[PDB]
């Protein structure tokens, strides 16, 4: 179990008030051991001018899986930033929510990378990305 | 001008309606022969839990600005999707608004690659971004 601050899903949701993170509609629905998942929606909060899911929604739902479970790999008085992400859209969205599911590939003492995959509501891959982050303090 | 289509300012404006680009206050500012700028707001909209802009709006705004520009290199039977995304975050932003400036890299005729850096309103950069698009139809 991975964790080394714990936050039940309400108090992950609730980090969201007031952020671009409630304002996506996100809302964080799985954590497990080694595991953090949310769900977005894919509509008009989201959406790009031609109908399908935004690739900077994906991106947004990405850094901010990445980040707040790399805030629950830090100590208190310790901050995480993001500072690299990349993503590959592979495959396009029209409608639905689409899940994030956030992994770690490797937990260092100042810098951390977590995997990001999105899926469509069929379970399909439709996005993968990778960030890097920073931990501060 | 780089661009297949001629547009207008008021016209990417208009495009914005009921996306994410507009509900993340994005607004094109300029658009010029071959460069395509606009302004997002560091605000709840799209701050982190933390108080600083959130990562994922940065390449949002990125995504935006690139596959915009993609599209105006598109024919009318044709359409741009986003395929590669990846963003640097050099600098913290927590008020005030950002600027995207979105400039092409490479002009092919079934892929595309553009820059867009992000400055903040002194005029430092805060994030640097690479979008790849491609051209369908
Ligand atoms: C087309 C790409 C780039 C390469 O193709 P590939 O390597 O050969 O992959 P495949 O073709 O093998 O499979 C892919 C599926 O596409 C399907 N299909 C295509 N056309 C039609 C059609 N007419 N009818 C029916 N189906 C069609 C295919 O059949 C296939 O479906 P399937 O699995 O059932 O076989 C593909 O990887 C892709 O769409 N990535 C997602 C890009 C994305 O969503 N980016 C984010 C949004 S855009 C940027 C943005 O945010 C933005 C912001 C502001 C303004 C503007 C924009
Ligand atoms: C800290 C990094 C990574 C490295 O450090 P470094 O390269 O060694 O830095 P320096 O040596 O140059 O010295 C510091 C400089 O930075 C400025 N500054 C410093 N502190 C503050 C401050 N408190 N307040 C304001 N400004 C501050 C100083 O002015 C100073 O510059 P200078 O001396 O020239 O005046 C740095 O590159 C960075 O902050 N990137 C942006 C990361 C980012 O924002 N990612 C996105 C958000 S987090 C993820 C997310 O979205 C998320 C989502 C959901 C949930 C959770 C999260």
């Amino acid at each position: 179990m991975i964790w080394k601050r714990h936050l039940t899903l309400d108090e992950l949701n609730a980090t969201s008030d007031n952020t671009m993170v409630a304002h996506l509609g996100i809302v964080y629905t799985r954590l497990g051991d080694d595991v953090l998942e949310a769900e977005m929606p894919v509509d008009t909060r989201t959406h790009q001018p031609f109908g399908l899911l935004h690739g900077g929604a994906s991106a947004a739902l990405a850094e901010t899986l990445g980040s707040m479970a790399g805030f629950m790999m830090t100590r208190d008085g310790q901050c995480v930033v993001g500072t690299e992400l990349n993503a590959t859209h592979h495959r396009p969205v029209s409608e639905g929510k689409v899940r994030g599911v956030c992994q770690p590939l490797h937990l260092g003492r100042q810098n951390q990378s977590w995997e990001i995959v999105v899926f469509d509501e069929q379970g399909r891959r439709c996005c993968t990305c990778r960030l890097g982050t920073a931990v501060l303090g």
